[PDB]
């Protein structure tokens, strides 16, 4: 099973208890951007993350009784009909805001049960992703795919550090390539137990296909309240990318010296193969239109192993 | 049964007809379609060969002047670029893209592919949330017919097109359509199916590795190549990569008869074989963007990763 989070008096993690951390339900989110919850039918903003009043502008009380309608008049319908009731939460609906207090942000929304989750981050507004689809298209094995999809990162995101690690049948992972740049450890050839990246990481990695960690030394900021209204319950935020990254994870990635970090899923027949894995020295909030360019190369990738491996089987 | 191409036409070959379907070399035809331009260059030292006989009015230029020059001095900017991704070797479908600010025709989108020691250097004229949202959309299709349907609807939102419609080839290579999105008042060709010469065997080869493919104009003469055949091999310029290869007479026939004006298709490829194609008409002429076909050419693929996932959800 699971523990309970730690808000609910659950017991803290170990190296001893590694399977057991409900990643999914920490009761926060990273500060680089802000989340709301709703009901799905009234559209009433139930929780907020408390840095809310930065992003939005907005006098704290005045959201957590409006409705989205209000809120979103124009995204509010489309919302309805993207992500009706009984969707997967896997399923995401996006927009661009011209919003009056920050010139645009971002907004991703996704429905788990009867909840809309929304999350707002700042964005803005070429060819590199045409050209990337055919390079890896063109890649004679499955080795010069790993090779030209690692560079292709790299380029596209500036990353310090990008590998493709693949997973063993026991998930032991192997990085089986890395585009780096000059004066980092060499990652390449490296194996790493199955425990590194646990039983319910992987699980929900083979799901949810993207996320990330913008800044290894950040707080996490609380949802208020912490629990669901609707249920009393913890707030599923396994489907959000602003979802506060497993306490246990920045450590590690603290202790290797990384101050930012990304993945991406690379699903073959059903399963977790491996994962695009980005590193950076520094924080690094990649903004969300970028993201879009790695989810598509995930895809893409997911495509081309299996035709890949199935040349040499 | 299958037999050999036949010459073209411009060295003495047989014009086609219903009997000699198959034989039709159509990836060499010495000719592309009006609304864009080509031009060929030795893939070693840059020297122009062959251009299209409009190539001046895109590229504001006299021929004997673009002849003259290496695309060293042509494009300084992407002739390095070029070098480096497609180096000597590499396959024919492998394409670079580039957005070109040309004095006298706006922005050119300019795509390269190299066959040989040939470069083929095609320019056409170029111009929110819509992809990610339809990615999304198409994963969470719970079978393949809901799959279908969305991907034929949303290819109908981005294109406009009068007709979008996904074709799929049984064993046989007779194909049915299985799914489609149209504008009101159109007859449904929904479940019709139609005979495997309808799109025959060296075109089937020829969509399996060049997934995309359009005739803006159905009407529309082509252009050819001057000189016609390259200089280097005194021999037929391979055009199969390349989008703007005038489009067989023999096809361009069948559209007419059929009311299109103008036609697009994205093939969908699982396991090495066309599966299927995503097949769109319009009733008047209508040129698609390179920007837009971009989108229609990753939802090809998008479509074929989860065509696989939702058959194997099915035994
Ligand atoms: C007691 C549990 C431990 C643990 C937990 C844990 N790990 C993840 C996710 C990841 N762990 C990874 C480990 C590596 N990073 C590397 O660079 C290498 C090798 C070169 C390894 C082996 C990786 C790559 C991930 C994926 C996520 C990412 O890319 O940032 C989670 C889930 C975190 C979350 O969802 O927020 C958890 C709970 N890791 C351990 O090493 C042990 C001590
Ligand atoms: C003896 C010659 C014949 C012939 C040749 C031919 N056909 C193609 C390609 C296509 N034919 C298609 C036929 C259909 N159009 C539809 O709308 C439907 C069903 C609703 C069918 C069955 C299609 C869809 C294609 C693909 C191209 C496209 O999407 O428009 C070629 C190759 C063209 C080229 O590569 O330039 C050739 C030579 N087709 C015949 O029916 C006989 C007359």
């Amino acid at each position: 099973p699971f523990f309970p989070p730690l808000y609910l008096g659950g017991p803290e993690i170990t190296t001893e208890n590694c399977e057991r951390e409900p990643i999914h339900i920490p009761g926060s989110i990273q500060p680089h951007g802000a989340l709301l919850t709703a009901d799905g039918h009234s559209g009433e903003v139930l929780q907020m993350s408390l840095n809310a009043a930065t992003f939005l502008g907005q006098e704290p009380t005045v959201l957590r009784g409006q409705t989205l309608a209000a809120l979103l008049p124009e995204q509010w319908p489309a919302l309805q009909a993207a992500l009706p009731p009984g969707c997967p939460d896997a399923l995401q609906y996006r927009a661009t805001l011209d919003w009056p207090a920050a010139g645009h942000l971002s907004l991703t929304v996704h429905r788990v049960g009867e909840l809309l989750i929304l999350e707002f981050e700042p964005t803005e507004a070429p060819h590199a992703l045409r050209n990337a689809m055919f390079a890896l298209e063109s890649a004679p094995n499955l080795r010069a795919l790993a090779e030209v999809a690692t560079q292709t990162v790299r380029e596209l995101t500036g990353f310090d550090r990008v590998m493709l690690y693949k997973f063993a049948p026991d998930a032991t992972g192997e990085v089986i390539a890395e585009a780096r740049r000059e004066g980092l450890h060499a990652f390449l050839g490296h194996r790493f137990p199955a425990s590194d990246i646990p039983a319910q990481a992987r699980a929900l990695y083979t799901r949810h296909l993207l996320r990330l960690t913008a800044d290894t030394r950040a707080a996490a900021v609380p949802l208020d309240p912490v629990l669901n209204p609707q249920t009393n319950a913890p707030t599923p935020l396994g489907g959000a990318v602003l979802r506060a990254t497993s306490p246990m994870h920045m450590q590690y990635l603290r202790n290797m010296g990384v101050g930012s970090s990304l993945s991406v899923s690379v699903v073959v027949g059903g399963q977790l193969w491996g994962l695009i894995a980005c590193h950076h020295q520094t924080p690094y909030v990649l903004p969300p239109d970028l993201r879009t360019t790695l989810e598509y190369l995930g895809r893409l990738l997911s495509l081309q192993v299996q035709v890949k491996e199935a040349l040499e089987h």
